[PDB]
């Protein structure tokens, strides 16, 4: 058993030399073998790894923890997610730390340590994650990432070079005798033993510009002449609306001169251009895309939004997969015969403009990616990205295969529109991402959340921030909102509390400027901060474990614990909205008992019925006076 | 002849495919083979390289341009520097550009291009440099750099891993058939043909933490126990002044408990610790320092200032060379017998606290580094860094060897104190760095420059900014000072006009926060600027060639040209200071003629005698009225 094999190894390597730095919050209460200098602590990584793996292994019964927890629990439905508390993480960032204990962070240092996040360090953090009250860890893509077309010194986890392989960088040199796939398997075993479920992330529609799939399936990709790389951009039609074009608009679009030049930038796959040349390079050493560019003078194109007139820039680190062998049915009557496969708004949203010939071999591969993870490591659920673009038949196959192996498997839709819950449910999903963080961060918008949640037909991840948005600690009235926002949000109907990595220590710097973000957030840190201006998605970044917001850390732990103490109300009580202009408020009544969630977002204090009151601490008073930006849970 | 060999190769590879992006300012007037899209231009790198090398080769006579220009001119003195105009550059930055023409910069891209600066691109820029009026190019260290203990994704040019080798990264993959040493030699040949002198930079006192010199001379370095790495810092003595300690202070220092713990952190070289082990690893593959740390558990220490109580942080990317075999003479009576070699304020300034046993073999090596460059590539001069710390005998040997080979060779002292000119001259130097940029950027300080320059006994580099200071374009009243400051400065007595790379296009972002810098300068660029927050010394950085300050570019060219038109006055005219509170002014009289340099830094306009007046343009008026922050050169 790998987790035990790793424990055995650590005990073997133990030496007592404390030269590996970790922030004090990473040291568990039971661990005493460490030196403390300058705020941080030093340990023998093997003693820390041995004692924490012991702590974990001692709680194991004698089942096989390499399969989904649902198996050990005998569950046949994804109902468990409704009682879970999720911690979201980009392992590379969550577990990054300068182990030298001085100077600047380095991906790998002279002492032999990998300061970047590893699956082994994610294991060491398990006691910390568990202390937050989380019982499910959601991870951003950990598949092999492409190192081409990067925006910084680190690749985006969404630039997937191989869906079936984990990125070797998650391997930790401390565990030389082990392989990355084994470290991950061990990581999931440790989670399962602790009752923690694992949810991964996949993006079927796209691939890295130099995807490993190119050598054996060069025809599953699109190609353009290198000469056309520099000015390759989505052809605009300013007279038309900013949106995904409909059928009628296509006729207009296809007659525009700029679209016609666009269509002419494409070529046939390298295998169909020079069969002999292909075979030659196809079996050559070096980056496959660099070989194709040099030998054939063609390259995969960068991706771009499927909405016409979208002002966002092209996605240079990814490209689209060829979902159909033929061009979209409704567009064929506008193409010159012999038109090679091309990318345009319609081809991207295959769900709306499909061809008559599905690329079955690709479809099968795609529908076998998650099951490969369920069977190999026993993951418990997954988030599917860009599902809007997938044909219904391909999405159905993908879900059938995972549910076939484990009917308790939770499928999470990357659906930000909380009004699209009905459609997501109809698509086969079990949970929706939603956009609660947008309202939770605005005093003038937070009161809309109660009705929004109540109307859902699927549970949602109740977040106050995600990897793509600004941190809650940087929103207006942050000092108050960093506690008020999660309180109101985590208690909503149909909620699955979500804790974003770093949120628990009041992290300010955003990880990415994706959704609802302002470039000025790039400068919330001090110009003297080693990580000033850096975005975790594209650059090496270490969260501020050495200077955490302890007030937020403590409140979050207590909030999750109290919320769980009353979980039965949230899940089965009768809900009633009591929100007013100045007061966001609602209640849950059950078996004659009732709890009330309240938060004052007005300019003047307000009073409400008392009883036993919680606001971080428990008190008892008949009346509760909520000054502006104060809140409380009232138990009557 | 390498320059011709490279020209031959470019013509061979020429194909006419324009996919290599360069900013329009890089295209010479004579070059027409380029496409222009989105502000930037695209070329076939081989056609650009062929036509520019042709342009250069066509101006060559039939001499050997691989030796110093002084040889071809028959000069026996370094007098030429007094008539020169210097362009200062960090090739890695000056010649960096995203050749894909879209997306984000990459050290090396999928098209096969090296976007980082290369000696081949420095050759292509030669027509541009020449258009500025510069006739000498000064380069920051281009020796092989260490990749350990970096502050960003790029190494500091001062982290010298091998003084005798050029860093392989300056090689350009376009010239596959050539070696880096050949590209550099060719670069210097092209400069010499164009009349441009080459000045390099060396730092004898220090070395990278993992210097290549370690395998054969592990004993030329200091060593400390890894266990002591994290808290290794210069022992403070707050009761003592912030300065380099004198003799008396040493007795106190050596009796402090913290200094005593410091002394105990050191060990003997790995060769003296385990002779057999050394021989084993000494012949192993891998980073020599990583092997030593793992096998012996010791490491070279990071450097630090020789001034006690200095608030600056340790220099983790460099370490000190062992200049003496014994401990400093004046400190021996304070050491425990068997004290291994250690680093302390006194050991660092070997010039002040020397031992009785010079490390002759090291001294010889050091004194052979520059001559290796003179003989191999024919460089014309050099700047020596940290000369304050070198024993007089070692500095004398170093200068004797270069002067022995070429008596016209120019030695530049890294001396910022313009009052230390007499001492620098007495040390054997020919030029001093000085600190004019500090006064030139302050309206309340600029008037002191005239007397300061006049008193010099050696010429100085008249700069308004250097790689270590803020850009002149970010000082107060920048829009005016970016032209007024260089005007006043370039005409000073004993001046050698200095143009900092990027200054010519009004660059704002600093390259380094070294001298006189404020961390807030780190944010002068837009948060949307791809290079926001980056410092060229430690990170990949591309100057803003695509959005240059054309007004500054033009003025600088005209200023250097007019200054040279009157060079005889500056060099041989009689100087007279005429500066007042509100008016910085001075004159040069020669052969009955006189020119006057004037700049109004007051709050009210001022009038002065006219004649033929230059202020960017030539005019003729009997009286000149200088409003605040206006200037003029008056020819009477
Ligand atoms: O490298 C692809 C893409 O990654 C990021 O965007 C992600 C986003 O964070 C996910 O939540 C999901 O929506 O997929 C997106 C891309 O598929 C970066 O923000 C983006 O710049 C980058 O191109
Ligand atoms: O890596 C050494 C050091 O390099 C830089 O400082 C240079 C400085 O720029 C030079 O002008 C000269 O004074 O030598 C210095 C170091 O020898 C960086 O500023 C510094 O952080 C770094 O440690
Ligand atoms: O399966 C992908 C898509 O299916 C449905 O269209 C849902 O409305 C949407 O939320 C989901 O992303
Ligand atoms: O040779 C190194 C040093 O020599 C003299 O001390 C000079 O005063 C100083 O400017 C120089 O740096």
């Amino acid at each position: 058993m790998l987790l035990r094999e790793i424990n055995r190894y650590c005990k073997e390597k133990a030496t007592g030399k404390r030269i590996y730095a970790v922030p004090k919050l990473w040291i568990p209460g039971f661990f005493k073998k460490f030196d403390e200098k300058s705020g941080r602590c030093f340990v023998d990584p093997y003693e820390l790894g041995a004692e924490i793996t012991d702590w974990i292994l001692n709680q194991s019964r004698e089942w096989d923890y390499s399969q989904p927890l649902s198996f050990l629990k005998g569950e046949k439905t994804p109902d468990w997610i409704k009682r879970s508390v999720v911690y979201g993480s980009l392992p590379r960032t969550t577990a990054a730390y300068n182990h030298k204990g001085s100077g600047y962070y380095e991906e790998n240092d002279v002492l032999g340590f990998r300061e970047a996040g590893t699956f082994f360090k994610m294991m060491l953090l398990l006691p910390f994650v568990k202390s937050l009250g989380a019982d499910a860890i959601y991870l951003l893509p950990v598949s092999r990432m492409s190192d081409l077309f990067k925006k910084g010194d680190a690749p985006s986890p969404y630039s997937v070079k191989n869906p079936m392989e984990l990125d070797e960088r998650y391997h930790d040199p401390l565990l030389e005798p082990f392989k990355v796939d084994e470290e991950f398997k061990a990581f999931v075993e440790a989670c399962h033993i602790l009752g923690i479920r694992v949810i991964l992330d996949f993006i079927p529609r796209t691939a890295a510009r130099d995807s490993d799939l190119i050598r054996e399936h060069p025809d599953w990709f699109y190609w353009i002449k290198v000469e056309e790389l520099a000015d390759y951009t989505p052809p605009r039609a300013e007279e038309l609306p900013f949106k995904v074009p409909d059928e009628d608009e296509l006729e207009i679009i296809y007659n525009k001169e700029n679209v016609k030049r666009h269509l002419k930038k494409f070529t046939l796959p390298p295998n169909l251009i020079d069969p002999q040349k292909w075979e030659k390079i196809k079996r050559e050493e070096g980056n496959i895309l660099e070989l194709i560019v040099k030998e054939f003078g063609i390259i995969t194109p960068p991706g771009f939004s499927d909405l016409i007139n979208d002002p966002q820039p092209t996605w240079d680190d990814v490209t689209f997969l060829r979902l159909y062998l033929d061009h979209p049915e409704a567009s064929k009557r506008f193409l010159d015969p012999n038109q090679p496969p091309y990318v345009l708004y319609d081809v991207i949203k295959a769900s709306k403009f499909p061809g008559k010939e599905p690329n079955r071999e690709l479809w099968e591969y795609l529908a076998g990616v998650i099951p490969h993870y369920q069977k190999k490591y026993g993951i418990d659920g997954a988030r599917l990205d860009m599902g809007h673009a997938l044909p219904k038949e391909l999405l159905d196959l993908i879900i059938k295969n995972v549910k076939e192996y484990d009917p308790a498997f939770v499928m999470i839709a990357e659906e930000l529109d909380m009004e699209k819950d009905k459609a997501s449910k109809e698509a086969g999903y079990d949970v929706i991402l939603g956009s609660s963080w947008y309202f939770a961060g605005r005093v003038e918008e937070i009161g809309k959340l109660p009705d929004i949640a109540e109307e859902l037909v699927l549970p949602f991840l109740a977040s106050v921030e995600t990897p793509d948005t600004p941190r809650i600690a940087t929103r207006k009235y942050a000092s108050k909102m960093k506690k008020l926002a999660p309180f109101v949000t985590y208690f909503l109907p149909n909620s699955i509390p979500y804790v974003n990595t770093g949120q628990e220590i009041g992290e300010k710097q955003p990880m990415n400027l994706g959704l609802d973000t302002d470039p000025n957030l790039r400068k919330v840190l001090s110009p003297t901060d080693e990580f000033f201006g850096k975005l975790a998605f594209f650059d090496h970044y270490v969260l501020h474990w050495d200077s955490p917001d302890r007030g937020v850390l403590n409140f979050i732990k207590k909030l999750i614990k109290v919320r769980h103490e009353f979980l039965d109300f949230v899940l089965n009580g009768k809900f009633e909205n009591l929100t007013t202009k100045d007061l966001v408020m609602y209640s849950y009544e059950k078996n004659g008992q009732k709890i009330v969630i309240a938060a004052n977002v007005g300019k003047e204090p307000k009073e409400i019925t008392g009883g036993r009151v919680w606001n971080g601490k428990w008190s008892d008073e008949e009346k509760v006076v909520l000054k502006p930006l104060e809140f409380a849970l009232v138990v009557q």
